[PDB]
């Protein structure tokens, strides 16, 4: 199993959402971040100005899947974040150590 | 030493933090999350409805402790955040490669 | 190449964001968070008050680096985040199994 971390562009949320649940994602977690860095008309994170601001809210989407649906999970995310211009983001992968159900105590191969 | 990140209803967020104080745990960091997903009443992550909204509000919580006493944590973590019903959440563990104090620049030796 | 997952102080964090640009990073993604645990005047996680709060707001930065640079950042972040009193934080690193390039589908060298 792999844990899988997405940076998108906020408008995007709904149809990522959408995408995964055909696949057959059942849980998602979404935190709302603040990006700093590739902005179109910028050049730089830290411009330090007095009233102005560097940041640009993002959404970052986190979900937990079986090794073999991976590469499934990438493509419909890029597929459906992308936009072709500056900012769309990135998807990271992590290795999990082990999945506990709280519910029921029972844990999920954290091998699959 | 492991990343623990538990996903957790709201209102069991200080009956977690009780037992964890109790088992030693001396910090703990927390985010608040939306999660999409299982929900009672509900089968379906995305039902896209124009003024219903389909997620709920959750807890997250990270802790990072010594192997050791990983199963201590979740184990504490299940008997103070479990109700039995849809929606309990779940826990994840992950491996950390470095752990550094800043206000010393000392490490912690990230394999205990 | 590796994920940096520092916790500090929210009033450094202007100077963390100067400084790492200066090392040459493009990106950072940054979470409010709230953080229990070791602050001036107190010797506990759950005091549990009625009135009183028990959190402290914290700002989490997370940059993914090639290997090569993790020392560096972690050095520059120590001397712009230190303040050598009780609640600096801690920088924990992990390892990235795959980065993809959402714009462009393109994946980065995961090892580098």
């Amino acid at each position: 199993m792999k844990k899988i971390d997405a940076i998108i562009k906020p408008f995007k949320l709904d149809d990522v959402r959408e995408a995964l649940a055909e696949v057959g994602i059942t849980g998602m977690t979404v935190t709302e971040v603040k990006g700093f860095g590739r902005q179109k008309g910028h050049t730089e994170l830290y411009r330090g100005a007095e009233y102005m601001v560097d940041f640009l809210p993002k959404v970052k989407i986190e979900i937990v899947v079986p090794d073999d649906i991976v590469d499934t999970c990438v493509d419909t995310i890029i597929r459906t974040a992308q936009t072709g211009k500056i900012g769309d983001g990135k998807i990271f992968v992590f290795d999990v150590a082990r999945v506990i159900r709280i519910r029921t105590g029972e844990e999920d191969d954290a091998a699959i």
